[PDB]
C-alpha cells in the first residue's frame, strides 16, 4: 500500500493504492477532503470497435446525474488509447464518501485516470479534470457549493500535460474571451494535477503489456494432492487460515465503516445510523478481474446480503437499547472464497466502529470436503477453486458462544453426521481465531 | 386424478396429480392445511453446462423472499441428475393459497420433488424438506408463526432416505451440538416425507427417460381434411367443442376460485374481494410443455386479460348492489386454443364462487375458417394447428342474451358478410353449451 | 409539403406529409380535430418470418392502454403484406395533441395506413377504422366520450375498400345482428376513409419496391475535399450553415412548440406550463431511417436533454416574474447532425410561442474539424458524416450576448488554443445568424 499526498483547491488530495481492489488490472483509493472514490481499471484478457465504458456511482451512504457524470470522464480518457487497440475495458468509480464542496465528480476522473495509469493497460494519459467558476471577474478552481451559487460559469475542463482534452460548461451568457480565459486557466491546474499523477506513475513504475478431458485431470490432480499429499493450490494446510488484516472507520461521512481482507477475498462495509436493520451486498466484476454488464443485484447477491443480516440479526441491540436504524452495505472489492463470510466480518467492525451496543461480535467462515474411496478431508476457509473442484461450500457465522447462521452448498448426495460435526467443529475454531484477529484490529 | 394424503405436524399434506397442468413433464398440487402451491417441473425435449431454473413465487390472492426461496428449493435438487445431464429443466412452484402456520416454502419443496418425481425427468430422489424449530429445549417440526418468535432456531434442512443434504439455519447463539440435534432430528422426518413420496411413485410408477416444402403439404393436408372429409386432425366434427371440465372452490383463501378445462387447455381463475373490476391473465410456459424466461406480463398476456375484463366488465354490479373491488386473475395451468375464453369461463365460475350478484354468467369460444376453392367451413373451438393452420381466430364472449366482446385476427385478406354472419351463429350455440355445462358444475 | 383535408363524424380530418419525418420510408402527420398523430413506417434495407412492430404512445404533453391500442393497429395491418416479404417494417405512432371526442386510436390507425401508403413498402391497403356507438337504437360512427357513456356497444372496425378486416367490441349483450349490423355500418365510413386515402395517393403516386481499406481512402477522400478543395460532402463550403425553415403552434393543447428543421435534421419541441424547468431530448430510430428496438431512453438522449436544459436554463425567467413550471420535450424527427442543437432552437421556439418572458432567445450549433499536416479546417454545422470522419464535435449553444453552454467530443488528443478560437468564432456568428432565422418565424 503506497500513499500519496499533495494539496488541491485549498484542501487535501489523496490517491492510495496497492491495498483496495488488487484484481483489478489497476485500482486508486482517492480522498479529496472527506470526498472519498474508489476507482478500478479492469481490461479483458484477449481483445475484442474499441469497448470503452466508464460507470460512476455515487452510493446511498456517502451522504440521470450518475449517468451525465460517467459520460463526462470517458471524454477525455477515450481518444487516448492506440490505434487499434480492442480490448475491452471497464473503468468502475464509487463515491463511498461524499463532500459536494469536494467534486466527486473531479475525484473520480483523476482517479479513472490513476486507476488506468498503474493499471497495465496501454493508456496514453495521465489526464486530469478541474471545475473552474467565475466569480466577480475572477476564475476559481473547483469553487465551493456557496461560491458556485454566485458564479457566471460552471466549466469543467480535462486534458493532459500537452492539450486541453474536454470542455463542458454552462455559463451565465459570457464572452468567448471569457470562456476561452477560463479554458486555460483550468489548463494550467490540469498541468500540475498531471505532473503530481506523473510523480506517482515514476514511484511505482506500472509496467505495460480434450478440454474437458484435461478439465477432470486437474480437478484430480488437486483432490489427490489434498487427500495424499496433505497440501492445497495455494500451499496451505487442511486447516490453514488464510492471512489476515483489518481496519476501521475508512470514511468520514460514515457512521462506521469495517475493511475485512482473508486472503485474496476483501470486503468493505458502511454502516448508516438514521432515525429497522438491513445488510446489503455488492459483487463488482473487479473483484474478480473480469469486465461485464453493470446489472441491478442478482440472484446471489440477494442471497448473500440475507446470509449476512441473518447472520448479524441476532446480536442486534433492541430499539429501548438503540433507537436507531440500522442500515450496512458490503461492497466485495475481491473475492477468492467467501465473499459472503468477509462481509459479516467487515460489518462486525462497522457495527463496532459505529458504537452500536451489539450483544457480541460475529464472524464467519466457510468450510470444504475432498472426498475419496475410503476417507474424507475436511478444508477450512476455501477459495474459489477449492469450491469449484471440491464436494461443498459450507458456510457458518456466529459469536464466540454459538452459531447464528449456516448456509451450505454440496456437489455431492449428502453430508454424513461425521463430515457435518467435524466440518461445524473446524467452523467454530476457524470463526474463533478470526474474531481474536478482528478484536484486535477494533 | 389421483389424491393421497398423509399427516404432516399436526396438520393435514395433500398431493394431488392427473388432473392439473397436464403438459409439464410432471406437476402436482400439495396442500399443507390451508396452504396450496402448485408445483411443475419441464424439460427442454433436447438436451443443451446443467441448466437448471427453480422458480418460487406467492400470487397476491394468496394472502427478495421469492428468490432466496427458489434459491432454497435449488440446493436440494441441483446434485441429484445424472452426471452429464444437460436437458434445460425448469421447476415452477406457484403457491395459490398461503396459510402462514403451514409453511409454502416446505410444501414447495416437496412439491418440486414430487412434480420430478412422477416427471419422466431422471431425478434421483425423492427429496423433503421441513423446518426446525427450537423452543424451551425441545425441537419442533414445522413450528407456528407464534412458535417461531418463542423459538431459537430458525433451521430449514432437506434431503433424501439417506442422507441430508442441505442446512440452512439462523438461531440465536446455539452450540454445534444443539444445531447437530437438530438436523438429524429434521431428517427423521425427512425420511418419513421421502416415504410418503416413495408410496405414490409406487402407486403412479412413473416411466422415466425443403422443410419449407414439407410444412406446406402438411398445413395443406389439414385443410383438406377439414374441407373435404369434415374431420379435424383431433377427430372432431367441424362445430364439436372439446370435452368440458370444471370445478368451484379450490383455494381455502381465496373469495373464490373456478377451474375450467376444455380439452386441453385449462384456467384456475382466482377472485379477490376488496374494500373497481380488474382481471389479468398469465401464461407460464410449462402451459404449453415449455420452458424458458419468466418474463413480466408480454403483450398476449396483457391483451387477454383486457379481452377477459371486457366479455366480464357488462356483468359486474353496480356498487349500490355491491360495494367492494373485484380483482379476478386467470392462471392458464394448459393451453391448446383459446385459454382467453378458458379464463372468461374460468372467471364467471369464480364470481359465482364467491357469491358475486352478477348479472349473467358470461362464457367465451374461438372460431376458425378453411376457405377452399370458393367454398369455406366455420370450425368451433380451435385448437393451436387450427389457428396456425387455418384462416381466423374468432373469439366470441358473451351471455345467454348477447355478445359482450368480441376479438378477431385473420391470416386472409377479409372476412364476408357471411362468413362473420355464420361464425357468429356457431359461436353463440357455443357459448350457450358451454355455459349449460357451467351452469351445471355452479 | 402536401395537405389533404376532408371531414370525418363531424369533425375535420387533415392529413400532412413531405414536411415531418423524411427518413422514414413513409410518414404522416394527422390532424383530427384537435387530435394530432405523427405516423412513420420505416422497413430495413435488406430481408431478414415477417417481422411487423406496430407502436402507439401517447406523450404526456399530448393531453397496458397503448399496448391494447398498438395490437389493435397491427391486426388490419399484418396480413396485407405480400406472401413470402420479410424485410423488418415497424410503424410508429405518437399521439402529439389528444382530444378524447376525436379518437386518436383511429386517428392512429389512419395515419399508420397513410404512412405506409406512401412509404414505398409493398403495404396493400389502404385500410382505415371507426369507432362505432350504439345510443337510443342508433349506430354513430366515432361516438364522443359523452356519447360512449349512454352507448351499448363499443365496437372498433377497421378494413379496406373490399370487406371487413378487424372486429373488436365490448357490448351490453346486444344480438348477433345488432352487431352484424354496427360492423357493416362501420364498414361504410371504412369505404368512405379508404377512398379519401385513395386520392391521395393517386395524387402523391409512391413508387413501390479490404473493407477496412475502403474505408480508410473514403476517410481521406471526404478530408481531402475538404482540406485541399474546400468542398463537403453536400457541396457546401466549410461556413456553410444548412438550408434552415422554423414554425411555431403545431399542436392545439401544448403551451408552445416549435418545429426547426436544419437540413436532413428536424426537432419538434413542445412546452408544457404548470403549477422546475425540465428539458428532455428523444431520439427515434426513425429520424434517421432504421428500424430497431423501442427502450427506455439512453445515455445519448439523457446527455442531450441535459445538454439543452444546460443551454436554455439561464434565460428562463425567475418564479417571482414567471410563477410556473416549465416542461420541454423534444421530439429528433429527423437526424444528420447536431439533433442536440436542433432541440435547442426548438426549444426557444417554443418558449416565445407560449409566451415564456425569456431573457433572450438562445441558439445553438456544432463544429468540426479537419486536421491536415500543421493545417487544419473548421466547419460549421456538421452532418452526421462529418463527425464520423473528422476530428470534433464541438456544440456551442448561447445568446447575442454570449455563451450558455458547451459541450465537446475529440477524436484526437487535444485542442490548441487556436482551434478552439476558431472553433467559438465561427460558432458565434453561427448562433447569431441562426437566431436572426428563428425570430423572423418568431
Ligand atoms: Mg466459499
Ligand atoms: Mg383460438
Ligand atoms: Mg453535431
Amino acid at each position: 500500500k503506497k500513499v500519496f499526498k499533495t494539496e488541491w483547491a485549498g484542501r487535501s488530495l489523496t490517491i492510495e493504492t496497492g491495498q483496495l481492489a488488487k484484481q483489478a488490472n489497476g485500482a486508486v483509493l482517492v480522498r479529496y477532503g472527506d470526498t472519498v472514490v474508489l476507482s478500478t481499471a479492469t481490461a479483458s484478457k484477449e481483445p475484442r470497435f474499441f469497448p470503452l465504458t466508464v460507470n460512476y456511482e455515487e452510493k446511498m451512504y456517502a451522504a440521470d446525474e450518475a449517468t451525465l457524470t460517467a459520460r463526462l470522464i470517458d471524454r477525455p480518457i477515450r481518444p487516448l488509447f492506440p490505434k487499434g487497440y480492442r480490448h475491452d475495458v471497464q473503468i468502475m468509480n464509487i463515491v463511498l464518501s461524499a463532500d459536494p464542496d469536494c467534486s466527486p465528480e473531479m475525484a473520480a476522473m483523476i482517479g479513472s485516470s490513476m486507476a488506468l495509469s498503474v493499471s497495465d493497460i496501454p493508456f496514453q494519459g495521465p489526464i486530469a479534470g478541474v471545475n473552474v467558476g467565475y466569480i466577480d471577474g475572477k476564475y476559481v478552481i473547483n469553487p465551493s457549493v456557496a461560491d458556485k451559487e454566485i458564479s457566471r460559469l460552471d466549466l469543467e475542463v480535462a486534458g493532459h500535460k500537452d492539450a486541453v482534452n474536454m470542455v463542458e460548461a454552462g455559463a451565465s451568457e459570457i464572452t468567448e474571451s471569457e470562456m476561452l480565459e477560463a479554458i486555460f486557466f483550468g489548463h494550467e491546474e490540469i498541468k500540475r494535477l498531471v505532473a503530481f499523477q506523473q510523480e506517482i506513475i515514476d514511484h511505482i513504475q506500472p509496467i505495460k503489456q480434450v478440454y474437458a478431458i484435461l478439465n477432470d485431470l486437474i480437478k484430480e490432480e488437486v483432490r489427490r494432492l489434498i487427500a495424499d499429499e496433505k497440501i492445497r493450490p495455494d500451499g496451505r494446510k487442511v486447516d490453514e487460515i488464510r492471512p489476515l488484516e483489518s481496519e476501521v472507520g475508512l470514511l468520514p461521512r460514515a457512521h462506521g465503516s469495517g475493511l475485512f481482507t482473508r486472503g485474496q477475498t476483501q470486503a468493505l462495509s458502511v454502516l448508516t445510523l438514521g432515525a429497522r436493520f438491513m445488510h446489503h451486498y455488492n459483487f463488482p466484476n473487479f473483484s474478480v478481474g473480469e469486465t461485464g454488464p453493470v446489472r441491478a443485484p442478482g440472484r446471489r447477491e440477494i442471497g448473500h446480503g440475507a446470509l449476512g443480516e441473518r447472520a448479524l440479526r441476532y446480536i442486534i441491540p433492541d430499539t429501548q437499547d438503540f433507537p436507531y436504524t440500522i442500515r450496512i452495505v458490503s461492497e466485495v472489492l475481491e473475492s477468492n472464497g467467501s465473499s459472503s463470510q468477509a462481509s459479516i466480518c467487515g460489518s462486525t467492525l462497522a457495527l463496532m466502529d459505529a458504537g452500536v451496543p451489539i450483544k457480541a461480535p460475529v464472524a464467519g467462515i466457510a468450510m470444504g470436503l475432498v472426498t475419496r474411496d475410503d476417507s474424507y478431508t475436511i478444508l477450512t476457509d476455501i477459495q474459489g477453486m477449492e469450491d469449484a473442484l471440491g464436494d461443498m461450500d459450507f458456510k457458518v457465522a456466529g459469536t464466540k458462544d454459538g452459531i447464528t447462521a449456516i448456509q451450505m452448498d454440496i456437489k455431492i448426495d449428502g453430508l454424513t453426521r461425521e463430515v457435518i460435526e467435524e466440518a461445524l467443529e473446524q467452523a467454530r475454531q476457524g470463526r474463533l481465531a478470526i474474531m481474536d484477529h478482528m478484536l484486535h484490529t477494533i
